């Protein structure tokens, strides 16, 4: 199996969200990742790209032989990835204690939103939820308006499945002076906080307020949002730093002695209008032209169908075509054990099969 | 030093954004880390909290005795992360090759927005640039406005530092079966492709479309957005599954019944008009008492300056209080290693004595 995690051994129990891009992101740096669903369920090979890179396996964790056959798997693995309430794995049988002692090596993960303790550690919940919390949902979106979401982004993925995969590979770090495994405790309520630091360290120094809308970097900032074009689409403006703000203005046709000092904030709105005004005179692609190879740090707001036209994007294969769509390609890259493409889901597999295999 | 990653030694060449914060994150995991800046901007402590747990140490690196002490850290290192363009490095005498040659066991980490080849390759950028060009962008805002920077939580950290994370930490696997390091080459346009796989995956099964503010996920399904209250003030509704939806219908005293199809996005406006009455009735804090414990996926949206009152964040020390104000604690946890508090940014330390300490 290509890739930096060659030989390295997952056992997934289904879930949604956080589980299973973490344990996609395995899978696509060379993990060998064995996924555990229920029965009721698997209907075929699955649609559903994140299921890439897996060996799709059933059984009935209810079942005292579906739990032995679990517990056969994580005997023979590194890593244990579940996704489920506090409590659920404990009563299926597949709790950390019991798994310490088949297996002492094993890195016991688990993804939640709210964490293994606390009030809210039962309560359901999503991305959004977990971000409105601790301040984050509240900063995004414009001024005169409620809070927008971001998608999924920085709950499930940033803060989520990411702090996961760098708690997996921490703890087989220390695995290498201890021997013995340990559990990671993943929740997305923190992942998010720690992903936003940079928001908290500003705050403290007076760099950054809580009225949405109005700071440097949640578009609040005229040098530092999208901007509609003539055909009604859309470029971001990126120029922080003063040379390539004024690579920009050059590049815009505003004489700089003619707008007002690029961080008086008092005179944003004429700034914003005049800057409003300069790019609503021609379309994205215009503008796509004129700022490609400068630092003026403008860049055509793409689609997602278009993405696959942007030459900077075909030529470093940063995605690759998959069963009737365009997917990703793993991150990040690596010189000498580079990942391969992935493979698509495949048709289940026999549990006792897995077995044999790991031996 | 506590955490998993105790004994892991980690130079870094300063910059900005994604490469302080995946240091940071080292360091709060207990890795030893040096930070080399320039003595033209280092003054008194630094105020930056994303500093902690941290040594500073300054140096020319353009200067012939910068360039040899660089190199004799380099030479005890595990872990070298850079974040400047491409070429920068290799031009300083501090290229992947030339580190090759004091240290075959570097982890060498590069991280960028738009990779290391290819025509964008040395063009200016932040954040909002990275993320325009593969698709994100466009799909963050409401439908009738223009698209919205999720401040830069999406390319600079989501698919940015975390992703050099993960490439650092895999890496480290990879060299305990090969006796060998290598590159790690993590540009932001890659990571935040990945981490936005999900809309990916979905767009392929037409389950995702191109227009903005019309998905499941991006603020357009009213049981997935936030509302506001009588008070001004916001909830998250995040009731995706039926029966949490159901829950929420019960506790906002709505007749299932006289309502259109949770899921018929031809009436969504007309479903979002009568939540949104709804939920205008009260505050906040009466939404958050009367869904507390409940699985109706309704929450509070705090802004930053509230988060510290909120007992779940309370009681489970997401945050820690430092020098300026609150700070996110260490992500994600582990039982047997746990990280420790940060340690503030101290004053600048003298090259030497670093050299001493670890030889
Ligand atoms: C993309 C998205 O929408 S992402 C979701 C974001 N949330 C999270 O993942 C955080 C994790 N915590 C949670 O909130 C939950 O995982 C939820 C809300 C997503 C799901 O809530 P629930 O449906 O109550 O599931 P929960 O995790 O509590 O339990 C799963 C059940 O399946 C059972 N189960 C798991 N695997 C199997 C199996 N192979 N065979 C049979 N039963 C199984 C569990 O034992 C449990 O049953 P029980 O609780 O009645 O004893
Ligand atoms: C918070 C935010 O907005 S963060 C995200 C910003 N984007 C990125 O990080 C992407 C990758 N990096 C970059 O694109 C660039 O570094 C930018 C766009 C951020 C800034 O561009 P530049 O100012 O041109 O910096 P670049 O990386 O090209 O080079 C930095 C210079 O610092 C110099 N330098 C670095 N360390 C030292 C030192 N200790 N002593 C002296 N000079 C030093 C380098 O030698 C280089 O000099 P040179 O090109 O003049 O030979």
């Amino acid at each position: 199996m290509a890739g930096p995690l060659s030989g390295l051994r997952v056992v997934e129990l289904a879930g949604i969200g956080p589980g299973p891009h973490a344990a996609m992101i395995l899978g696509d740096l060379g993990a060998d990742v064995v996924r555990i669903d229920r029965p009721s369920s698997v209907d075929g090979i699955s649609r559903d790209a994140m299921l890439r890179n897996r060996r799709i396996v059933t059984a009935d964790l209810k079942s005292d032989q579906g739990l032995e056959l679990a517990l056969k798997l994580i005997a023979k693995a590194d890593v244990l990835i579940e996704g489920y309430r506090p409590g659920v794995t404990e009563r299926l049988g597949l709790g950390p204690e019991e798994c310490a002692k088949v297996n002492d090596r094993l890195i016991y993960a688990r993804m939640t939103g709210w964490g293994q303790t606390g009030p809210r550690s039962q309560q359901a919940g999503h991305d959004i939820n977990y971000i409105s919390l601790n301040g984050i949902l509240h900063a995004i979106g414009r001024g005169d308006e409620r809070p927008v979401p971001p998608l999924n982004l920085v709950g499930d993925f940033g803060g989520g499945s990411m702090f996961l995969l760098v708690g997996i590979l921490a703890a087989l770090w220390e695995r290498q002076s201890s021997g013995k495994g340990q559990v990671v405790d993943a929740a997305m309520v923190d992942g998010s906080s720690v992903l936003i630091q940079m928001m908290w360290a500003m705050r403290a120094t007076g760099m950054w307020t809580d009225t949405r809308g109005a700071n440097m970097l949640d578009g609040g900032a005229p040098y530092y949002d999208t901007y509609e074009c003539a055909d009604g689409r859309y470029v971001a403006v990126g120029a922080i730093e003063p040379q390539f703000y004024a690579a920009m203005l050059a590049g815009l046709g505003l004489d700089a002695a003619e707008l007002p000092p690029q961080n008086d904030r008092a005179r944003w709105p004429e700034l914003r209008a005049l800057l409003t005004e300069a790019f609503a005179s021609h379309d994205r692609d215009h503008w796509g032209a004129v700022f490609a190879n400068s630092d003026a740090c403008v860049t055509p707001v793409l689609a997602f169908g278009e993405v696959h036209n942007e030459p900077h994007i075909i030529e470093r294969n940063t995605f690759y075509e998959a069963n009737g769509g365009w997917q990703p390609m793993p991150a990040p890259r690596f010189s000498r054990t580079a990942s391969s493409q992935p493979r698509p889901p495949a048709a289940t597999i026999d549990i006792e099969a897995v077995l044999t295999d790991w031996d």
